[PDB]
C-alpha cells in the first residue's frame, strides 16, 4: 500500500557528476567515457545580458577550463559545441561510466533528477516533463548541469536532461545530451513564457486506480464518459487527452471500474473536492503514470 512519488536510485549516476569552471562561472558536468558534457554558457562572459555565443566560442581558450571529480584533476584536451552543450573532451576517462544511452523526452515522460552543485550531488527526486517542456523542480545558483536520467529494467541509464534555465515564472528548462533545448527555449537570460500547463490526463486516471486500490472510493461517480467526449472537455478545461483505454486493462479488471467511470470522475472533481481528500491529496493529482501505480502496486 501507499503511493509515494520515487526516484530510481542514483549510486551509478553520482559517479558520473564534475565539477565544470571557465573563468569564474562554476557549474556541473556528466563524465561519461572521456567526455564531459554540460551546459554551454559556463563560457557566456556575462548570464545577465544577451550571450554571442558564436563570439564567446571562438574567443575561448582551453587554458580558462578547470575541470575536476571530487578534487582531483582532470585535463581538458578539446572542446565542440552542439546546441545547448559543450562537450569537452579529457584525458582521464571515467572508469565508473555505466552503461548508457541518451534518450529524449515528451511530455508525460517521468524521470529522475540528480540535484547536483559544484560537481556533488546532494538530492534526487522524480518528476515529469510537462506538456509545455518545463519541470517543476528545485534548483538555484550552482544547479545548471544537474542530470535528469532514467534506468531501464536491464540496468541501462537513458541520460536525457541537463539543467540550464529557471523561466520568470519559476519553472524549469533542460536540454537533452544532443544540446536540444526542450521545447526549443532559448539558452539566454531573456523573458520567454511557457505555454499554460494541462493536467496529465492519463496520470491522473492512473492515480484514480490507485486510489481505488487503496480503499479510497467515496469519490466515485456512477457516471460514464467516453474519450471522445473527455477530449473535448479537456480542451476547454486545461486537461491533456486521454490515450488508449486498454493501456488500463489491468486495473480495470482488479477495481472493476472502467475507464470511462473514471474520466467522468475527473470531470464532476474537477470542481473541487469539498473539504475531503483522495490519498491525502486536496485536489487532483497528475503526478504519477500509469507505469508507476502499476509498479507500486504490483511490479513483483
Ligand atoms: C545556471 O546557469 C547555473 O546554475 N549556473 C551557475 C551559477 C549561476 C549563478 C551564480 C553562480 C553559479 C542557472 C540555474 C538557475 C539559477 C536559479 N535557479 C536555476 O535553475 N541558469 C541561469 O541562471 C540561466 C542562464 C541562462 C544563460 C540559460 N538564466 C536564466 O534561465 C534566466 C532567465 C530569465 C532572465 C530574465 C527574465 C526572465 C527569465
Amino acid at each position: 500500500s501507499g503511493l509515494k512519488k520515487m526516484a530510481q536510485p542514483s549510486g551509478c549516476v553520482e559517479r558520473c557528476v564534475v565539477r565544470v569552471c571557465y573563468g569564474s562561472t562554476v557549474l556541473n558536468g556528466v563524465w561519461l567515457g572521456d567526455t564531459v558534457t554540460c551546459p554551454r554558457h559556463v563560457i557566456a562572459p556575462s548570464t545577465t545580458v544577451l550571450i554571442d555565443y558564436d563570439h564567446a566560442y571562438s574567443t575561448m581558450r582551453l587554458h580558462n577550463f578547470s575541470v575536476s571529480h571530487n578534487g582531483v584533476f582532470l585535463g581538458v584536451v578539446g572542446v565542440t559545441m552542439h546546441g545547448s552543450v559543450l562537450r569537452i573532451k579529457v584525458s582521464q576517462s571515467n572508469v565508473h561510466t555505466p552503461k548508457h544511452v541518451f534518450k529524449t523526452l515528451k511530455p508525460g515522460d517521468s524521470f529522475n533528477i540528480l540535484a547536483c552543485y559544484e560537481g556533488i550531488a546532494s538530492g534526487v527526486f522524480g518528476v515529469n516533463l510537462r506538456t509545455n517542456f518545463t519541470i517543476k523542480g528545485s534548483f538555484i545558483n550552482g544547479a545548471c548541469g544537474s542530470p535528469g536520467y532514467n534506468v531501464r529494467n536491464d540496468g541501462t541509464v537513458e541520460f536525457c536532461y541537463l539543467h540550464q534555465i529557471e523561466l520568470g515564472s519559476g519553472a524549469h528548462v533542460g536540454s537533452d545530451f544532443t544540446g536540444s533545448v526542450y521545447g526549443n527555449f532559448d539558452d539566454q537570460p531573456s523573458l520567454q513564457v511557457e505555454s499554460a500547463n494541462l493536467m496529465l490526463s492519463d496520470n491522473v486516471v492512473a492515480f484514480l486506480y490507485a486510489a481505488l486500490l487503496n480503499g479510497c472510493r467515496w469519490w466515485l461517480c456512477s457516471t460514464r464518459v467516453n474519450v471522445d467526449g473527455f477530449n473535448e472537455w479537456a480542451m476547454a478545461n486545461g486537461y491533456t487527452s486521454v490515450s488508449s483505454v486498454e493501456c488500463y486493462s489491468i486495473l480495470a479488471a482488479k477495481t472493476g471500474v472502467s475507464v470511462e467511470q473514471l474520466l467522468a470522475s475527473i470531470q464532476h472533481l474537477h470542481e473541487g473536492f469539498g473539504g475531503k481528500n483522495i490519498l491525502g491529496y486536496s485536489s487532483l493529482c497528475d503526478e504519477f503514470t500509469l507505469a508507476e501505480v502499476v509498479k507500486q502496486m504490483y511490479g513483483v
